[PDB]
């Protein structure tokens, strides 16, 4: 029917929902901004459920994200976490379907897969959760019905919510991809995709599957579908995926932006291969309580001796090569080894220490590596140890250590010259 008539109000719902700096803008014919939610028509849906959640102005990502989703544009937004990002794109999404029906396609068929009109990728369950607990919100007394999915956790229930209804889907890479495996999500009409905080889920690995969701299936190709990627950070893969995602966008700058994560900081000390141990029970010993380490090693074989290692030493810990990661949420075992390859795709949250008892070869992997730690509440450490096996990657990890603002050994700048 018309989805721009607000269903008849549930009060029971009402109270279980609403109870609780400088900008640029780049590019061609970029909306202006607004300083008020009714300077655009959002129509009557949104605008009702905007004053029961006792928002009042646009935050400054708001005032120029919206009206620039609101003319279908497509975004790079680069934005912190606490800027109201995702009203940003909640509102004027849900508002264009509101005023849209459903459209063709989904009326033609309504008679198990579900095909979203809009989706919302995100790195993390917490996220997730938090975009969705807000669609919830903003789709109050409306026919839109958001469905959440993620990780480490139970598919048959996420299967069985999908069923009941989905036209705006958020989800985590991973789990997403498995949906589709099984046929249960299509893309065919996906009109929104969004991406956040896209270069944390760089960091985590997720870009295979997320080429695999927007390139490789059957997500309608850029210029015919609309994408927003928000990213607090703008490093070269961030340029390039939005290169590749995005047609004729616009870029936003909320602030200070750069290439490097801003919450992490760099230690890099030279240490022997016969030390490493030593110098990690070092960090171990001095590692406060409530912490929680995360120790990247390069080989299989190599996590398992260091495990063994650490478990001989009486040091509470965990390996991952199910869920050693309760033993990790909760922190009966705050220390967690690990190689790159197994913990990708993983949620590992609350790293306050990454520790690269090994490095690797590429500085991209570096990167995303130290990721795992370091947010706008608080600051990550990442202690790398170093020896002749990285000679190779000495020049780019100095270019990354300057470029972040680092302390910089002052031997590491010299056997880089070499």
């Amino acid at each position: 029917d018309d989805w721009s008539k607000p269903l008849p109000p549930s009060e029971r719902l009402e109270q279980e929902l609403f109870s609780g700096i400088p900008v640029e803008a780049t590019g061609n014919n970029c909306p202006p901004h607004i300083e008020s939610f009714s300077d655009v028509e959002m129509g009557e849906i949104i605008m009702g459920n905007i004053e029961l959640t006792r928002y009042t102005r646009p935050t400054p990502v708001q005032k120029h994200a919206i009206p620039i989703i609101k003319e279908k544009r497509d975004l790079m937004a680069c934005a912190q976490t606490g800027s109201g990002k995702t009203a940003a794109f909640l509102l004027p999404i849900l508002s264009q379907i509101y005023s849209d029906g459903p459209g063709e396609a989904l009326r033609a068929m309504k008679e198990r897969k579900q095909y979203p009109i809009s989706l919302v990728l995100a790195p993390t369950r917490e996220l997730a959760v938090q975009i969705y607990e807000e669609a919830r919100k903003f789709s109050y007394r409306s026919r839109v019905r958001p469905c959440v999915v993620y990780g480490g956790a139970d598919i048959g229930q996420q299967i069985r919510d999908l069923e009941r209804g989905c036209h705006l889907l958020v989800a985590t890479p991973g789990r997403l991809v498995d949906m589709m495996e099984r046929g249960k999500i299509g893309l065919d009409f996906c009109k929104y995709l969004v991406l956040d905080e896209a270069d944390r889920m760089l960091d985590m690995g997720f870009e295979p599957q997320i080429r695999r969701i927007v390139e490789q299936d059957t997500m309608p190709p850029k210029g015919v579908r609309h994408t927003m990627m928000f990213s607090a950070t703008f490093p070269k893969e961030i340029q390039m995926l939005a290169r590749d995602f995005l047609d004729e966008y616009i870029f936003l700058a909320v602030g200070r932006v750069g290439s490097t994560s801003e919450n992490i900081t760099q230690k890099v000390v030279w240490v022997e291969e016969s030390d490493k141990r030593s110098f990690l029970l070092d960090l171990l010993n001095a590692t406060g309580k409530d912490s929680l380490t995360l120790v990247f090693v390069e080989t299989k074989k190599g996590a398992d001796s260091l495990e063994d290692f650490l478990y001989h030493e009486g040091y509470a810990c965990t390996s991952i090569h199910e869920e050693a990661l309760h033993q990790f949420r909760s922190g009966k075992s705050p220390i967690l080894v690990a190689t790159a390859v197994a913990a990708r795709g993983l949620d590992i949250s609350n790293v306050k220490h990454v520790i690269n008892f090994d490095l690797p070869s590429d500085i991209e992997e570096y990167v995303h590596r130290i990721g795992r730690t370091g947010r706008v509440g608080n600051l990550g450490l990442a202690t790398s140890f170093f020896n002749e096996r990285n000679i190779n990657i000495t020049k780019d990890l100095l270019d990354l250590l300057v470029e972040a603002k680092q302390e910089v050994p002052s031997w590491l700048e010299n056997m880089a010259y070499e």
